[PDB]
């Protein structure tokens, strides 16, 4: 036996543009990710978020699958566009009325709504005026967000600002392989920053509105390991995981080694910023899927990745489950936040339909088992998790990879919207009506 707390969180996990489809229905703005798929060029197969899972239309259906399942709550996104169509401005009742009978449903239904602010959707019009690369954006996505509380606040009481800001940055800014799709090293350290400077803004605009929820937000994160007998691990671990942000919420600057690799490319009176950035949050949330053998290497940022003979998923990620244990601990060791949640958890695997109408991913059942008994064992050596929720309720589209990896714990057929409860829904329902493992 593996029992976790009583009133522990099991959850699935969904975004916006992942699941939903319609992008424009009902006067939505676009979003970059709309515009960032409809280049060629940019996303697996010239696939997009038009249609995805339907989710728009099959929301109900969706939401009976996590009543069914016995799941206790759900992390979706808000899509901000629906609601501001130019970002700031005109308020779209349509789009919040989407919202509405989602969490009206849920509250119905006895399911806790998580509701992420920011899952990467940024509307076209605000990247028309650079985005996160502009300061100004504190400023939007704090107008935002207090449409978000004032609507949803009396309902909703559990919040985060940002899914992943590392990813936003680097990876849309730096890499240019996610919207808005640039390459610029300056603007990606920038939208570091301005990500910051936003999240603490809507904190501080939270505590004025909804004197009754909890707010915080949410990372990705690797385990790092070096590939010899070190200093590469903790730059990777200072830059890619949590500590790129709680440093400066926590102790008011960016890590050290962040700052060694970076400080040509942050604003030149950032600091100016930090004592609002330390605006107190909740929880964090931690993501966290694969672990990752590093070496130093000159010429990289200093650091190149190591292929290691491990299970990999689809992604060629590692399947390290030790490294959510170890994420875990690393967190409280380094800032003790109140609360933590793994916000999402889960595998890509190459799933099929047998003749007898199942979809036995085994692989996917070892996967998370694994990942729940570290998490289980941060929480017996004191680690406060509140929470787990799995990536994801659904196959959908996943960004560049487009629909080419599946996620879910719920199959989706494409062409039919069909969905498929997988052996690993199955066997996490049990899970949670278990609160644990046996
Ligand atoms: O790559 C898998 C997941 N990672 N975190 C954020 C989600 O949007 C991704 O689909
Ligand atoms: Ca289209």
């Amino acid at each position: 036996v593996k029992k976790f707390p009583e009133g522990f969180l099991w959850g699935v996990a969904t975004a916006s543009y992942q699941i939903e489809g319609s992008p424009l229905a009902d006067g939505a703005g676009m979003s970059i990710w709309h515009t960032f798929s409809h280049t060629p060029g940019n996303v697996k197969n010239g696939d997009t978020g038009d249609v995805a899972c339907d989710h728009y239309n099959r929301w109900k259906e969706d939401i009976e699958i996590i009543e069914k399942l016995g799941v206790k709550a759900y992390r979706f996104s808000i899509s901000w566009p629906r609601i501001l169509p130019e970002g700031t401005g005109r308020v779209n009742q349509k789009g919040l009325d989407f919202y509405n009978r989602i969490i009206d449903t849920l509250l119905e239904k006895g399911i806790t709504p998580f509701v992420t602010i920011y899952h990467w959707d940024l509307p076209f019009a605000l990247q028309l005026k650079g985005g996160w690369a502009n300061r100004e954006i504190a400023d939007w996505f704090a107008e935002y967000s207090r449409v978000l509380f004032e609507n949803f606040g009396d309902r909703v009481k559990n919040w985060i600002t940002l899914n992943e800001p590392w990813v936003v940055a680097i990876v849309g800014h730096l890499y240019g392989v996610h919207a808005p799709g640039m390459r610029d090293i300056y603007v990606a350290f920038r939208a570091v920053h301005n990500l910051l400077r936003a999240h603490a803004r809507a904190v501080k605009v939270f505590r004025e509105t909804v004197k009754d929820g909890k707010i915080g937000i949410v990372f990705n994160n690797g385990y790092f390991e070096p590939a010899s007998e070190i200093r590469a691990v903790r730059f990777m671990h200072q830059f890619n995981n949590y500590p790129l942000f709680l440093n400066p919420i926590y102790r008011g600057d960016y890590p050290e080694l962040v700052l060694e690799f970076a400080r040509e490319y942050l604003p030149e009176n950032y600091k100016d910023d930090m004592s609002e950035i330390q605006e107190k949050i909740d929880f964090v949330g931690l993501n966290y899927y694969s672990g990752h053998l590093v070496k130093f290497d000159p010429d990289a940022a200093k650091v190149s990745f190591v292929e290691r003979d491990l299970p990999k998923t689809a992604m060629g990620w590692e399947i390290v489950p030790e490294g959510i244990y170890w994420i875990l601990k690393k967190v409280k060791e380094e800032y003790n936040p109140p609360e933590v949640y793994i916000t999402e958890n889960g595998a890509a695997f190459d799933d099929v339909v047998s003749e007898d109408g199942r979809v036995h991913d085994q692989n996917r059942i070892d996967y998370l088992k694994a990942h729940i008994g570290q998490a289980w064992k941060a929480i017996q050596e004191g680690v406060p998790l509140k929470g787990y929720f799995v990536w994801s309720l659904l196959d959908n589209f996943e960004w560049a990879e487009g629909y080419s990896k599946r996620f879910g714990i719920v199959y989706v057929d494409y062409s039919t919207q069909k969905r498929i409860v997988k052996d690993s829904g199955y066997w996490y329902s049990n899970v949670v009506k278990n609160n644990g493992l046996e």
